[PDB]
């Protein structure tokens, strides 16, 4: 079970990979927009900071705005030549996984993102994605129930390589309903995770343990 | 999982083959009267468009007004002359069933089309028949729920070859159905495949990350 | 079970009407484009073709470039005066939730459309819409599952009036699904009428009962 | 729960009738062409022999070889005509159903039969029949799971008065099933009704109370 | 729920009744044999010792060798005529469920015994039988499980006044089948009665109990 | 999945042998009173039809008044010395079950048929029964439900070799719940096996199919 | 599947050996008791006639008024002396479980009886007991429902040797929900067997299958 | 399936290991302080008792007002040094889950314990904790259900090696519970482990066997 840090700040993506082991960071346009850095500063700093750790995949997203397969192959090749890292992540269109299949045939990791469906989630592992990215949390926003044992299941039942990261995840109950359906990797905020860790019965038997020891020799 | 395009205009098996990787190609005589050319026209280009292509299986149906199991072995042995990725499709019927066992005694592949139950699914397999078409679309129509599981589990249970292919897809959901099923291959037509790999919240998150993207240096 | 012609042909309409015993006609701004006449042409044939008619709902979607609550009301009051008939289509957005409302109060009944969640379906509900039409054919042709039964549930756990139009019906066995859920009304096509009322068994039979009766004095 | 005997033979109905209280009596061309006797002749005989005789449906199918609704609705009136017991059968056909309604509007009692669906006993059920014959043997043949519950509970949903009566019943089992449901009526052939009633463990017992009183003053 | 005494002995009848209160008495004519008594005697001893009581219904089977329902209506006519708490016990059988027809046309109380299916207590209830008596524990004697809640839930669906005798049965965990089912009455054994009264977890309370009392001023 | 003809007539065991792969026959003292021909007849002509094919397995059921397990033996050793493709059928009763263990333990494969619950299964598996026949059919004729699956599953569980062979069957749909189960023979008649192979919305698809094929050049 | 036979009667034990195959013989005081030999000669009896037999386990419960692990070790040790194919029974009690472990390193199997939980029948498990009897009839005479399958699938999840004699078994279908649960071995009475091969469905077949014998040639 | 004493009394941990052949010892600061003898005595005792006994876990926890995850591991790593049985016990903290990584990076075996979810359960087993403590008296006592089965399917779909101690287990059927589930192990105090081992129905059972070997020679 992976946990990658849904994050663009590498204080966070530091401390999580020094203390929780954390195997894995996707960014989004909007995380490196909190950043507060440019998007090549942010991925510079990423390609040192994990220059020669090796399994350690960097989910980078393209220009939302290409429409063309052609051009997003030629903008993620370049973002791909920055570090070994680096997993180039395509948004679920037809110009998306038309550009997605190019990539996965160059040798060039992808990560086919903003996937809300099972049926948009069993292209991108015919073409060979890497990566699927299927989203709950937008969906739940909006009143819907969240597909995501299905994806599992069919990957599963046609033995597919294609590695699902449950995204857009907001809680640890989240992270234990991807973890029951056997999804492969988990996408959180820093806080989620460490929240996730976290219980208050913990709090309540360490003071029970902490009256304890006090009334013992 | 394999996807097989249900056309028989070759702009769209050219398209589909080189953009989504089509597995295969499945016609009926009412999607050659739709191509507007002749049934012979259609084969030449298609024998032609994938002369060395290997393992795309081209499903053709022989006359339907056949009514022999010796006439339908005589026809469907000239069309698969005519290529080596024609596959005969032959109506699940008492001579169709009898033709489709001498056929496949003859090393000719057949695809047992127009199965409607489980228990005409299970005399194809029986005879060794390379594939069995188990159509959905049609008794939808007419209010009758859709026996693909138990075809998948049927088939599985006694170690089957038989390549179950559901047919008459209408929708991607339909698609997720017989991929939960466990089904070997989904024909459907080009634009139930386009738009089973889009979703609305895939241009909701499209637009987020377009207006991050230019909030961001 | 009111059986709704999703229609703006009047042919159609005249047809279902005496012949199927159609309880309403729902109409979208597509419909009326595929009409092929203008958008008050089809109001004034619809008017008075149900001029005296009692207790048959004609839905029309106001303006959809509408985006305030207030231009939403004055436009959708000018339509309501056109017929007794005419129930004015509101979509489920801030302004077309905060318009229905306004509607409702006045005393006009209101079709909030486009809903594609049960959290999307109790706002109206809340604020006395006559009509909620909760959509399923698009979510379908995306690969999504198809909350009816959850809306249908809370609509009768909190003993809201509001009538269910399920909505974007494709075929016959969608209709038994909104009928085994519970829904008042389903919204359909002519032809996907036509065809759930008729069944290959039913063919098969007459047959059977036409040698019969020929093999008889 | 009526039992009605799926018969033309004057014997096995004047038998059931007097020894097993059959609530009612139905009949198809295949019942008229084995009864040996021609049709105005079997409906001679049923008239005078329940000539009395109150709430005794009598079944009868009109000309199958009718295609226009104007042509069905003039040959069942005048069946209809012939005794106030006789019920005329009419297919779920386009022209059946039209001619079915203006019957039902007439006040002359139909049977709408051959119905294989869930969706096509909606629309009877719409147009007030008086009975709705959904057909279970016949699937059954084909491989095909017997919908009854469905129409069973979609009747009840919506308060529908049509009356459902189960058809092409073989065994005693699938007269348990229709119960189970909760059919109206299920009709039978005079064997199946006889054999429902008996069992091999009602004979050991039998056997074992027969020695008993045998050894006992 | 009533608990019906299976017994002809009269000793395990007057204590079951003054200290366990049995609501009935059912015998067939092997507990007659095992009685030692002659039939004629234990019917006039269970005459006079419930000559007043009222409610108390004593089932008690005719001439197993009957083969004619004109013989069975003569031999019970005569048995009923004993005692007003008399039930005539007829077997499932089609002369059976003749003569049960015409001895409640009559009103002479009639329990429909040895039903071993669902099909065969439809009957009895469908011509009025005041009991039907459904055999469980020769079934699964024969290793078969016992349709018996099939039986329950048709008759409450068709409003039957028929009252179900679940009978056979070796163990309170059967009356606990029963009782869960909505059984009207269960018919058992004076022994398997006591036993289903008992639990070895009362005596180890009990002793618990009795230390204490003990341990206790 | 085997499919055993269960017929006497040589006219419908040659056509299925060669038109639709039988894998053996299955005989009982009425099929062979239905053929016309004498016993010892029957046997000669099946002896000779099949004298080189091997694995075409043909139960012959033994004299159904033999009592002893020493009378089916040395009956059951002759009827075996006519051809290696009979196996000897055997009631499952006391005499049949011993008379089947020393059969087997002679090398003389045997059925043990006439078994109704899987405890009668089970015993016939630990003296290892070559074969094991549950009938479907008479229990449903009684209205009861069909413990196939609880026998497939305990032969399963328990590792016997025993095949089981559904029988009494009589539709299609009773061949599907039997492959659905995991049962390894299905017996049926000729009948049963050409209407499960047909479908009407095969012929409603053909005649849609030949409608194209005319309108084509 | 092993079937002991719940019996200290050699008549009963002879029988079932040489004509149903039992696989072991299972004794309590309360079988020895009704034996009406002494205990020493019923063991020496069973010891004679089994002398060679191997794989043939004849469990014999000590002295049930034992209280110390000692003093059951001793009484064990000195009738497992007596033959090979003795397996001492102790009671699932604080001494019983000390003795069964002391027993099972000193390389005797023992039988842990009076098992009624499946926490009772986890510690038998974990100290290598041979056998354990998880009781199911007593329970069920005290109207209690009979974790069975929990101690089965216990005893698989932690892959224990110990095999599980469900005891105190009345009927067959008790046989067959231990076989459907996974149980090793059924232990009960000879006519508990005898019945379970019996069913009364065998003997109409057999009269059906007797008559057409005798109208044959 | 493994049975830890949660004890500190060295009376009852000797018993248990000779007896009950209990795999290894919990403790917690509150069963130390219940020892009435000082933390650093109770651990000399523990580390001679067990010298030798290889595979006995001994789970000791920290002081529980440690809050630094390098006070945690200099304070463990001093206890861990007394014996090689001994197993730091560390809270599911913050401080804790990175105290007990650093631990297992050592080689030093570590309980992560106070764990109430399954969230808090995956982080203890992606750190490679030896054992990971899922309480669930407590949650129970406070009115909540008890995750358990979640933690022990998530372990094993992702091959996780932590075992999983149940904790704060009060009766034997919450032994049956997570013995049902899975967990490799279940600590409980001795007499949860001994009331387990006894049932009423063993004395009740003991007395009737003792009443029969008392009326037997
Ligand atoms: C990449 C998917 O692999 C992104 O990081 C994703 O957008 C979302 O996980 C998060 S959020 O909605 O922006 O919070
Ligand atoms: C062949 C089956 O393998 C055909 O292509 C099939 O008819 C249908 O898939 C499609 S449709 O109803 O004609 O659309
Ligand atoms: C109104 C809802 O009450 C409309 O008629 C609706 O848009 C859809 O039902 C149909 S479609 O997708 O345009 O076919
Ligand atoms: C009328 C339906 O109400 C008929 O009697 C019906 O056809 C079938 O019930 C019977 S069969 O297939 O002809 O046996
Ligand atoms: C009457 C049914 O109402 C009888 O008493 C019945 O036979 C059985 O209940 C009992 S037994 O098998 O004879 O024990
Ligand atoms: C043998 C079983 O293996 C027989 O052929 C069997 O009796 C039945 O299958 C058929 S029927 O009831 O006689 O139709
Ligand atoms: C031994 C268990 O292995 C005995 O034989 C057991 O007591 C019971 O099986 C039977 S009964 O209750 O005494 O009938
Ligand atoms: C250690 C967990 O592995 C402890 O022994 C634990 O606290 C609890 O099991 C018990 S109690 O609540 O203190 O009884």
């Amino acid at each position: 079970m992976k946990y990658f840090l849904d994050s663009a700040i590498l204080e966070e993506i530091r401390y999580a990979y020094e203390n929780w082991a954390i195997d894995g960071v996707t960014t989004n346009p909007r995380h490196i927009m909190n950043s507060g850095k440019p998007f090549l500063t942010v991925l510079d700093e990423f390609a040192s900071e994990f220059k020669g750790v090796e399994n350690f995949p960097i989910s980078v997203e393209i220009n939302p705005h290409l429409d063309n397969a052609k051009d997003m192959v030629e903008e993620g090749t370049k973002i791909a030549k920055l570090s070994s890292n680096f997993v180039i992540k395509i948004p679920c269109t037809e110009p998306g996984l038309i550009a997605a299949k190019e990539f996965e045939k160059q040798g060039i990791s992808t990560n086919v993102t903003l996937v809300f469906s099972p049926s948009q989630a069993l292209q991108p592992a015919r073409i060979g994605a890497k990566f699927v990215s299927p989203f709950v949390g937008w969906k739940e926003n909006s009143g819907d129930d969240t597909y995501i044992q299905d994806i599992v299941n069919i990957y599963k039942n046609y033995n597919y390589n294609t590695e699902i990261i449950v995204a857009a995840l907001r809680n640890g109950k989240q992270i234990v309903d991807a973890a029951k359906a056997g999804a492969h990797i988990v996408t959180c905020g820093f806080d989620v995770y460490k929240e996730s860790f976290q219980h208050a019965f913990t709090d309540y038997g360490l003071n029970k343990f902490r009256n304890a020891w006090d009334n013992t020799v």
